[PDB]
């Protein structure tokens, strides 16, 4: 009903290139800060035990 | 079962070593706030005497 009859528009274009853009949003966290703020140690058994007094 | 049938692991092996660390964590307090705050002297004899008016 649109358009003037034979009018050359978007739906008889072949060819038209797809526009993706190249930046993936991603705003999840994954901070840690517990681990962050303990020390690190070395075990060298499936055992690890230590001292109080 | 979930382990490889013929597979060498922690559980079937023998003479391993303890883990035990070399540190001794001891945090209880010492302090003496009133031997800090008052003064110190010496006395030469058994009994000390003083006077007051």
């Amino acid at each position: 009903m649109a358009t003037p009859t034979n009018a050359v528009s978007t739906v008889e274009i072949n060819g038209k290139r797809e526009d993706l853009i190249d930046i993936i949003y991603n705003i999840a966290p994954y901070d840690t800060p517990f681990m962050t703020a303990i020390g690190k140690g070395v075990a060298t058994a499936i055992t690890h035990e230590w001292q109080t007094d």
